[PDB]
């Protein structure tokens, strides 16, 4: 069933879950940048994909102020805190494939997963919101898809060290978000599912056999 959208219970679990949205959406724009300064041959492509993470983040902002929620963005801010410290390492250090591997396939499919459990049981409003955002996150992670993919041979070791490093902070992160979603009418294990899903697929078209995803897929351990 529907959550009750004017619950002083809902707004608050909203407060904390539009501010993870919101700083996500942030993030992802301030990554692609980021990854400019890396790939300066792909900074319109980038750019182009900056531009719709904030064209999200609007929409997310929107979301909040629909339902008269004020996003706590210092909560959401801390809760990305150990995945944007090993993002900004990785950028320091020119660390291209850990860059792409933490933006590009792990927080797109956190988010891919994010919202296809939300659409379901989201408010009216928000559901045209986050029915035109899917489709663009796809693009995202298929852009990190292809980059490591031609990129695959010379990245291996990198990408299972970026994989055993960060998989566990998305699992942390869908253990402290659990509460709220389940607030919002969402099951955690449709996210763990979904998220899976999705981060498995994009290893499999990068390259990486099953043996090699399911000690990758282990790392979350
Ligand atoms: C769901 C929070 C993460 C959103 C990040 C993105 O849109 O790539
Ligand atoms: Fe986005
Ligand atoms: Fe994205």
């Amino acid at each position: 069933a529907l959550p009750d959208f004017t619950s002083d219970r809902y707004k608050d679990a909203y407060s904390r879950i539009n501010a993870i949205v919101i700083e996500g959406e942030q993030e992802a724009h301030d990554n692609y940048i980021a990854i400019g300064t890396l790939l300066p041959d792909h900074v319109e492509e980038l750019k182009r994909l900056a531009k719709m993470e904030m064209r999200h983040k609007k929409g997310f902002t929107a979301c909040g102020k629909n339902l008269g929620v004020e996003a706590d963005m210092d909560f959401a801010r801390e809760f990305f805190a150990p995945l944007r410290d090993n993002f900004q390492t990785a950028l320091g250090q020119g660390k291209t494939p850990t860059c792409l591997l933490i933006q590009a396939l792990l927080i797109e499919a956190f988010a891919i997963s994010f919202y296809h459990t939300y659409i379901p049981v989201s408010d009216p409003f928000a559901r045209k919101i986050t029915e035109g955002v899917v489709k663009d996150e796809y693009t995202h992670l298929n852009y990190g898809e292809a980059w490591l993919k031609a990129n695959l041979e010379s990245c291996r070791e990198e990408l299972l060290e970026a994989n055993r490093e960060n998989l566990p902070l998305i699992r942390r992160m869908l253990d402290q978000v659990a509460g709220d979603a389940a607030v919002l009418q969402m099951d955690k294990e449709d996210l763990i599912e979904d998220f899976l899903i999705a981060y498995q697929e994009s290893l499999t078209e990068i390259g990486f056999n099953t043996r090699e995803i399911t000690r990758m897929a282990a790392a979350a351990l």
